[PDB]
C-alpha cells in the first residue's frame, strides 16, 4: 500500500498522479485507520461521486482512513446519503443558491474595499494572506449564518486549530467541545432573537417545524461554518500565488473583468486545494472500477486534483489556460455531495480578483518567490503568508 496522502511541495501535482491515473485504483494507507482504494482517473472518481453504492452514511462508525487519530463522527451533510441527505440539503439549498448569493456582489465588493484600504493605510508590504483572504471570506459566512462580528477572531483560532494535521489529540478536543457549546449557545441565541439569517431559517426548521433533529440542526451549523472559514481563505491566497507567478494573465483581468470568471474556473480546476481534508466513502455492495473489484465494506478515496488534470478530459491538461472552453472539472465535487458552497465560494474568488487587481494595478510580489513558505502539515494546501507590493 502506497502511503498517502503525498507531502505537498506548494500547489506542484504531485507527479506520481500521471502513472497512477494509467493503472487501476492503487490501495492507499492514510495516517490512521483502514486501508483504502484510491481513485484518480477522471471517469473512474466521477463514477465514485455518482454511483449510491459509494456511501459517506456506510463509512459512519467505521475505522476511517484518515489524517487524525480519532474518527469523524456526525449527523449532517458529509454523513448521510438519499434521503436523509436531501431533507437536510434543501433546508440550504435556498440561502447558497447562486440566486440568492449573487445579491452579496456588492457587499463583497465593499468589504473587499475596505481590507485593502487597511493594507494601503498600514503601507507596504501587504501580507496578502493574513490582511485579505483571511478577513474577507470569514466575515461573509458569518454574516450569512448570523454569527456576531465579534466572534471571527476566535472562530479563526478554532479554523487554525483545524486546519493543522499536527494538532495534539487533547487539544483539538477541548477546543473541539468548546467550539460545539460556542454554537450550541448561538442556536439558542438566534431563537431568542431571529434575524434573516440561516441560523435562524434553520432553528425555526427544528424547533417549529420538526424538520430536522437538534443533533441535524447543530451538524449543519458546524459543517457549514468549518467549511466556510477553511476552504477560500485558503484558495484566495492561491490564486492570487497563480496569477502573480503569470503575470502575462494580469492585464486582460485588468482590463477585461468579464473574462474573471473564465480563469477563476481553470484556477478551481488547476489548484490542489484539500489534502486531509478528504472523505472516505464505503462501498455497500461490490463494484467493478478501473479493472478491479472493489469489495463491499471496503473504503474508496478519491483526488480530485488527479482528475482534474486527466489528458483524456481536458487538452494540455499541465497547462493554466485561462480561457480554457472545455473545462467540466471536479474542483467543487459532482453528485449529491456536489459542494453547496460553491456559488459563494466562486463570488467570492471573483470578486476578490476584480477587486485587487484594480485597486493595485502595480501589485507584485514583495518577496523573491524561492522565499515563500507553504503551510506545512496542514489539511488544506495554502501560503503561510503572500507578501506583496504595489
Ligand atoms: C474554493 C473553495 C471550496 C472548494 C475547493 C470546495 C470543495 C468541495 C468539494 C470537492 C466537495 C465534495 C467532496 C466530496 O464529495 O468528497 C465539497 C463539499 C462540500 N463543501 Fe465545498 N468547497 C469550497 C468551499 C466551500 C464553502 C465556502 C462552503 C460552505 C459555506 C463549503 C461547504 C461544503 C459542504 C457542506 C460540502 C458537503 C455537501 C454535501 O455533502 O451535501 N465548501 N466542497
Ligand atoms: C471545503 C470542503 C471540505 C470540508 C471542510 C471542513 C470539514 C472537516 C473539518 C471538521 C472538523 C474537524 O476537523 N475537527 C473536529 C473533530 C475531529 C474529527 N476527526 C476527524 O478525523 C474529523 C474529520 O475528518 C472532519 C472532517 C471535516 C470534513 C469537512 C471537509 C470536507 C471537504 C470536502 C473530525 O471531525
Amino acid at each position: 500500500p502506497l502511503p498517502y496522502p503525498f507531502a505537498p511541495r506548494g500547489l506542484d501535482l504531485d507527479p506520481a498522479y500521471a502513472e497512477l491515473r494509467e493503472r487501476a485504483p492503487a490501495r492507499i494507507r492514510m495516517p490512521y485507520g483502514d486501508d483504502a482504494w484510491l481513485v484518480t482517473r477522471y471517469e473512474d472518481v466521477r463514477t465514485v461521486l455518482a454511483d449510491p453504492r459509494f456511501s459517506l452514511a456506510a463509512s459512519m462508525g467505521r475505522d476511517q482512513p484518515r489524517m487524525r487519530p480519532v474518527a469523524r463522527t456526525g449527523a449532517g451533510l458529509f454523513s448521510t446519503e438519499p434521503p436523509e441527505h436531501t431533507r437536510l440539503r434543501s433546508l440550504v439549498a435556498r440561502q447558497f443558491s447562486a440566486r440568492r448569493v449573487e445579491p452579496l456582489r456588492a457587499r463583497a465588493g465593499q468589504l473587499a474595499d475596505e481590507l485593502i484600504d487597511g493594507m494601503v493605510v498600514a503601507g507596504q508590504p501587504a501580507d496578502l494572506v493574513e490582511d485579505f483572504a483571511i478577513p474577507m471570506p470569514t466575515t461573509i459566512i458569518c454574516e450569512v449564518l448570523g454569527i456576531p462580528a465579534k466572534d471571527h477572531r476566535m472562530l479563526w483560532h478554532w479554523a487554525e486549530t483545524v486546519l493543522s494535521a499536527i494538532t495534539p489529540q487533547e487539544v483539538l478536543a477541548t477546543e473541539g467541545r468548546a467550539f460545539v457549546e460556542y454554537m450550541v449557545g448561538v442556536l439558542e441565541l438566534r431563537g431568542r432573537e431571529p434575524g434573516d439569517d440561516l441560523l435562524t431559517a434553520l432553528v425555526r426548521a427544528c424547533r417549529e417545524e420538526g424538520l430536522i433533529s437538534e443533533e441535524e440542526l447543530l451538524s449543519i451549523a458546524c459543517d457549514l461554518l468549518i467549511a466556510g472559514f477553511v476552504s477560500t481563505t485558503n484558495q484566495i491566497g492561491n490564486f492570487f500565488h497563480q496569477l502573480l507567478v503569470h503575470p502575462e494573465e494580469l492585464t486582460r483581468l485588468r482590463e477585461r473583468p468579464e473574462l474573471i470568471p473564465k480563469a477563476v474556473e481553470e484556477l478551481m480546476r488547476y489548484v490542489p486545494l484539500l489534502t486531509g481534508f478528504n472523505l472516505a466513502r464505503y462501498a455497500t455492495a461490490d463494484v467493478e472500477l478501473g479493472g478491479i473489484t472493489i469489495r463491499a465494506g471496503e473504503a474508496v478515496m478519491i483526488a480530485t486534483a488527479a482528475a482534474n488534470r486527466d489528458p483524456e478530459v481536458f487538452q494540455e491538461p499541465e497547462r493554466l489556460v485561462m480561457d480554457r472552453g472545455a473545462n467540466p472539472h471536479i474542483g467543487f465535487g459532482h453528485g449529491v455531495h456536489y459542494c453547496v458552497g460553491a456559488h459563494l465560494a466562486r463570488l467570492e474568488l471573483q470578486v476578490a480578483i476584480e477587486r485587487v487587481l484594480h485597486r493595485l494595478p502595480g501589485m507584485r510580489l514583495a518577496v523573491p518567490e524561492s522565499e515563500l513558505s507553504w503551510k506545512q502539515d496542514a489539511m488544506v494546501n495554502g501560503l503561510q503568508a503572500l507578501p506583496v507590493a504595489w
